[PDB]
């Protein structure tokens, strides 16, 4: 079986990495904004089912996504809306990004998770967790601040993608 899971969020908050980090277990250390398409994938084991999980690991950038959207939102499973826990703007950006999953989904089951990444930056912090906290549960998701970087040492980013599967 397929879980389809769609990274979704602002050029350069980290999807490529945090992709990367669960599917190959590592930092990816050459990164460049992402153009087009492109997805990873890990097999793993929930309750005894093998399941592959497919994180599609989309383009922050407008020129880069724009006739992308109906491929990332096709046979979609879960969404992940990423933002920058340094970045104040990445988080303001959140609603558009929310409203563009709202009109794309047609299934109005499908897991949504809020994702604060970089978390490793910890001087550089620029969105405090209540307020996360607070937006999060007014769109009724669960929110996770994590590192795809330095965090897994706290026991955080596989977690969070396992536990949508
Ligand atoms: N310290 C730190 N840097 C991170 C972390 N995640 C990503 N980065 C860095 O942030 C930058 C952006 O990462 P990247 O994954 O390429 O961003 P993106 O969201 O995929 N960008 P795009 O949407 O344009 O493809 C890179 O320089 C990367 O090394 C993290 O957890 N900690
Ligand atoms: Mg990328």
């Amino acid at each position: 079986r397929i879980f389809k899971i769609i990274v979704i969020g602002d050029s350069n908050v980290g999807k490529t990495c945090l992709t990367y980090r669960f599917c190959a277990g590592r930092f990816p250390d050459r990164t460049e904004a992402t153009i087009g398409v492109d997805f990873r994938e890990r097999a793993v084991d929930i309750d005894g089912e093998r399941i592959k999980i497919q994180l599609w690991d989309t383009a922050g950038q407008e020129r880069f996504r724009k006739s992308m959207v109906q491929h990332y939102y096709r046979n979609v499973h879960a969404v992940v809306f990423v933002y920058d826990m340094t970045n104040m703007a990445s988080f303001h950006s959140l609603p558009a990004w929310i409203e563009e999953c709202k009109q794309h989904l047609l299934a109005n089951d499908i897991p949504r998770i809020l994702v604060g990444n970089k978390c490793d930056l910890r001087s550089a912090i620029q969105v405090p967790t209540d307020l996360a906290q607070k937006f999060a549960d007014t769109h009724s998701m669960p929110l996770f601040e994590t590192s795809a970087k330095n965090p897994n040492d706290n026991d955080h980013v596989e977690a969070i993608f396992m536990t949508l599967a």
